[PDB]
């Protein structure tokens, strides 16, 4: 699909409130295209038509829009246009989408500002009631290690930072299975210890605000010694049962840039769909997701994971902006996959067919991830914009 | 929002603004304020751009300090200004200078001076800490931009510090359209930086 909207026959500008159609074609007018288009606010539709393309081979076409609703309240208004050709030819069906693409329109960012959760602590742990809510932090490890809705338990494993992709094909850079490339990222990365790297405590106190709990923890991981990543994170649940997780993380500029900057952890919770906001219906990466939209998408659990025959890490969804499964929600920018394949059994799987559905469902929320190359994959082709190198990275999620 | 709060070795502040103009709100931000124990101030900023604006020319704070000195001293990027979209020529070091040379006297006065990448800054007893641009000066943004010749410059009360998270590129391809890459404008929505003054 990357493909088709990279090749697609029809190019778009946008200037305010008219659309420019280009044709690519060379010999035929667009004499089976239909073109719609749609405003949406954060996956809400408000407005859209239907205007007859009419434009020669390599002409151009105006179209204006007409007065756009102009919402109250507040989010990011998006333009989505798509080509549709009403009637079958001898290679398509009737509806077939040649083209498409989306564009942000005006943004309303929000200023509308929105009992006390108790903090029991321990000496093993930190735990946070609020209602039948709570959470509790393991004061060894420092990681959030079970949370409970009534008497239900939903983490199986606990919610620790993760830096490593199960390697892709592209990442692991072998054309003739008798050479190995040193240069390549899966022999750098696994050189460097990141498949290895243990996290040392630095830092796990809590605090009680005015109106919420406070948990502060600091991680350094580490192989032989040298410091690869550290990872400080502040625990903030409020009174409205929300978790805001802020995680600022450094990276040691001699090692080579991690795969990915997130979170990871098994959800107790299997269940059918998955609904988000952000990013395209199919798999998206930060190298590759133009053919992909911003809407409110809503697909079964099965179609978060692309079955590649050799697997890999997969089912990246970028852009997203909040995602919903089961009882819980995640909020904020970050990039996600969710599936019954841990990474680890990814990575120590050489066929699709081996693989087994564990226990839960894992979840890898990603602030950053690296781009997956592609130019060849023989060598490292991933671009030097694509590479998670800015040694410094921040970001912030809020679950419930 | 404004609120003040006691933890177990220090107060935090937390407080939001939104920048509005004609009832648009072009930039929030949210600001911690954390003040330990040992007499350091921990700030943590983040800004969010509405993205139909025009991207902002710089994500910073500035203030007028009180104290004149003599000497610069910092730890970052070149002894010479530079700026995101040219900073080549320069390279960290721990420089020292004295105050007249971290202003550039252009005829047509503009924001100038900046010094980009900069870990450590020092100016009498202040010391800033983090990952930033800065300028430092006795001229206020707001009298650059309304001075059109230098010679009329008159030095400010105290000293103008503008400590940037975030800078724009200058351009320079060409003077009389818009000239900066799209890799050097603040086009991320969503930004974030942390400086500790002690």
């Amino acid at each position: 699909t990357e493909a088709k909207h990279q090749q697609q026959f029809f190019q778009f500008r946008l200037s305010g409130q008219t659309i420019e159609v280009t044709s690519e074609y060379l010999f035929r007018h667009s004499d089976n295209e239909l073109l719609h288009w749609m405003v949406a606010l954060d996956g809400k539709p408000l407005a859209s038509g239907e205007v007859p393309l009419d434009v020669a081979p390599q002409g151009k076409q105006l179209i204006e829009l007409p007065e756009l609703p102009q919402p109250e309240s507040a989010g990011q208004l998006w333009l989505t246009v798509r080509v549709v050709q009403p009637n079958a030819t001898a290679w398509s069906e009737a509806g077939h989408i040649s083209a498409w693409q989306q564009w942000r329109l005006a943004e309303n960012l929000s200023v509308t500002l929105p009992a006390i959760p108790h903090l029991t602590t321990s000496e093993m742990d930190f735990c946070i009631e609020l209602g039948n809510k709570r959470w509790q932090f393991n004061r060894q490890s420092g990681f959030l290690s079970q949370m409970w809705i009534g008497d239900k338990k939903q983490l199986l494993t606990p919610l620790r930072d993760q830096f490593t992709r199960a390697p892709l094909d592209n990442d692991i850079g072998v054309s003739e299975a008798t050479r190995i490339d040193p240069n390549a990222w899966v022999e750098r990365w696994k050189a460097a210890g990141h498949y290895q790297a243990e996290a040392a405590l630095l830092q796990c106190t809590a605090d009680t605000l005015a109106d919420a709990v406070l948990i502060t923890t600091a991680h350094a991981w580490q192989h032989q010694g040298k410091t690869l990543f550290i990872s400080r994170k502040t625990y903030r649940i409020d009174g409205s049962g929300q978790m805001a997780i802020t995680v600022d993380v450094e990276v040691a500029s001699d090692t080579p840039h991690p795969a990915r900057i997130g979170l990871n952890c098994q959800l107790a919770q299997v269940a059918e769909r998955v609904n988000w906001l952000g990013l395209g219906p199919q798999e998206n990466y930060p190298d590759r997701l133009t053919a992909a939209c911003f809407d409110r998408w809503d697909l079964p659990l099965s179609d978060m994971y692309t079955p590649y025959v050799f697997p890999s890490e997969n089912g990246l969804r970028c852009g997203t902006r909040e995602l919903n499964y089961g009882p819980h929600q995640w909020r904020g920018d970050f990039q996600f996959n969710i599936s019954r394949y841990s990474q680890q059994q990814l990575m120590e799987t050489s066929h699709r067919h081996l693989l087994h559905a564990e226990e839960g469902t894992w979840l890898n929320i990603d602030g950053f991830h690296m781009g997956i190359g592609g130019d060849d994959s023989w060598s490292p082709s991933v671009s030097a914009e694509l590479q998670l190198s800015a040694g410094r990275y921040h970001y912030q999620l809020v679950w419930c």
